[PDB]
């Protein structure tokens, strides 16, 4: 399945309509998703990934200079599936930046896929190693021309082509305290670059 | 303002795309507003509350039955804002079916809101106490034909006309164990029809 | 069993231990149980609740004078495990203050027992009108000489004779926004007198 | 303060009084920290440790291998704080397993400090690129002859010297789905040895 979509003519949510830090009141244009339904969604994904990759030890890895807010609450969300199961399911985390992966099953962790270069790379790499099985989970999938056409395993939400901030998803350091995934606006572009 | 929009045409969410309790699996159609988003917009109503009512000492009048979730996440946002405020603030709970509100700021915290004849009763019965002021909060408004046209202070979402379940919102005493709000099937009707 | 046992040679912990609301910081001595204890236990209860009163329909009853959030995260735990049991299982909530009980098991949930007077008073009417079975579930039972010797079937602490406040425990209003059950200050039962 | 004392006489709870995953019931002797409870600590820590070094840019460093659960808590309630500060704090979040740093606040996360020959070392390669200043946050510090006499600037908890699991601490990628810090049983120690 292609996720949660938002069209390209769903416009979002307007900022009164949730909780927003006063901070960033001009550097928003619009929310996309509120974090709870990030947490539903992502509680879904977890049952996904079990169901499918959860029967053993897996290994799941966080692409660094990412999302690892989504890494951490798709993996609070495992363990409570985990912690509810009647075997002791072992479970290696590690974080990867761009040996012991070979003969194992591997869950690539990704905040954002834009272009999808990122993720096509690393799978090259993970699969010289020959693991016997690679997954990718990836929160959001933004709908772009500029995308080379990958297509993860699992997928949080489907966006539209618009540059977009909190909840994992910082922009030069900001936003971190945003929980909520916005579209951020030109006067925040320019506020906060680099 | 209606609240956040959940318009006619919009067909809901899927039922893959959420946890939801495999039992209720053939007795709903759509989610309409997963649990987590509930809790955005329930926090974001509890700033209104507090910003319209939170000059006098506010008596908080739970509507029953049925519902009382709802009331418990509204307080849990309101009390989190009081311990924020550096302010000792006494505030009233207490139930109301079909003295101490003289002179107190009134929320009537309801869960649905479909004819609004319950509504209308309850106003003027607790305005006849001479309260400083009663504001109606209320989590789902119904757009339903058979309204006669009464639009509560403060809403949680404006939906269709549909039969819905789930947080806070029973079927002959069934779904309670479901967190969000779906709309109910014609099996879900039949199956535990009273 | 006991509970969780709260001896007389515990002090409780430290006030800036743990995040307490700036304007209480006079008006306590000790805390007694963190918020995220009394969750813990609470699941805990849930569970032992649902081990020898899962079998029939339940009625849980909220003794009203200010046990309603200790009720209302001891129901949340209930319907996680109802969630996960893959069948639909219906549940009454009603409210109670000093007829369909005919013979389901009635759940009477209390946030404290103190004397134990009151859960006396009440059982005794209760039993009148003859239900399946009827049990109690308390958060706290004080150690206290003046206990009429009731000890409820299930309890969340057994505490030391001293007034705490916090988390479903106000005193005149004050101290709803507290979280953790804490002992009360001679500066602060002053304050806050009625 | 050295945190949240665990004395050496203290027996920890009975396991019959939390809610313990079932295939861990003879891996375990007691529970020392409910989740809960580290929760309640944790958030304090957060308080403690933005009015000490939160008023601008912090680095936050996860020491790799360890508990990147604690890590994440203990930001989670970070950006809590800062959420509501009326202030765009910008914040870098990296790991390390053992020039950017050079006039930064470097806040060091630890899920346990043993011997503190990780810290001791750590904290001299940290303070020759030339922080504005480095400090260390560990959930846990055990109380161990085998100490090196390091003391973090923030401690969660001082514990006895017996083997925990459980929350971020892990034993052999086992116990990574138990939330409680309890104690292992000898019998788990060597089922899990693999
Ligand atoms: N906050 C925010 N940052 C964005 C967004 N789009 C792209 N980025 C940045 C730019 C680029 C840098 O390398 N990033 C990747 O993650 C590469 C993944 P690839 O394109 O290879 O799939 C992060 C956005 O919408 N919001
Ligand atoms: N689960 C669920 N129950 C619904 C829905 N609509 C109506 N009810 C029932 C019927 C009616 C009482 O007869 N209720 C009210 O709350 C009166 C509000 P009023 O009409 O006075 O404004 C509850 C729904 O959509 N879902
Ligand atoms: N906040 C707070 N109030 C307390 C505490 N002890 C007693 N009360 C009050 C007084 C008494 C009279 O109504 N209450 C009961 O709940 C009856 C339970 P009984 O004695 O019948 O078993 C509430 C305490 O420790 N803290
Ligand atoms: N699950 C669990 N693992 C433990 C415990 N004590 C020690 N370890 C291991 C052993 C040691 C070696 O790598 N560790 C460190 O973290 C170095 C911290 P140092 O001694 O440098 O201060 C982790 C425990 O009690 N529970
Ligand atoms: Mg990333
Ligand atoms: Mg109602
Ligand atoms: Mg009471
Ligand atoms: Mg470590």
């Amino acid at each position: 399945s292609p996720g949660v979509v938002i069209s390209d003519d769903e416009p979002g949510y307007d900022l009164d309509l949730f909780a927003i830090p006063n901070h960033y009141a001009e550097d928003l244009e619009r929310v996309f998703i509120p974090h709870g339904l990030i947490m539903d969604r992502t509680e879904r994904l977890a049952r996904d990934v079990m169901k499918e990759m959860g029967g053993h030890h897996i290994v799941a890895l966080c692409v660094l200079k990412g999302g690892y807010k989504f890494f951490a609450d798709l993996l609070d969300y495992i363990k409570a599936l985990n912690r509810n199961s009647d075997r002791s399911i072992p479970m290696t985390v590690d974080f990867i930046r761009l040996s012991t992966l070979t003969g194992k099953n591997v869950l690539i962790v990704e905040d954002i896929i834009d272009t999808g270069k990122t993720m096509q790379t690393l799978l090259s790499l993970v699969r010289q190693y020959n693991p016997k099985m690679v997954k990718v989970a990836s929160l959001l999938v933004k709908r772009t021309p500029r995308s080379v056409g990958y297509k993860p395993d699992f997928v949080g939400f489907e966006i539209p082509d618009k540059f977009v901030v909190g909840y994992a998803l910082d922009y030069n350091e900001y936003f971190r305290d945003l929980n909520h995934v916005a579209v951020i606006s030109e006067t925040g572009k320019a506020k906060y670059k680099a």
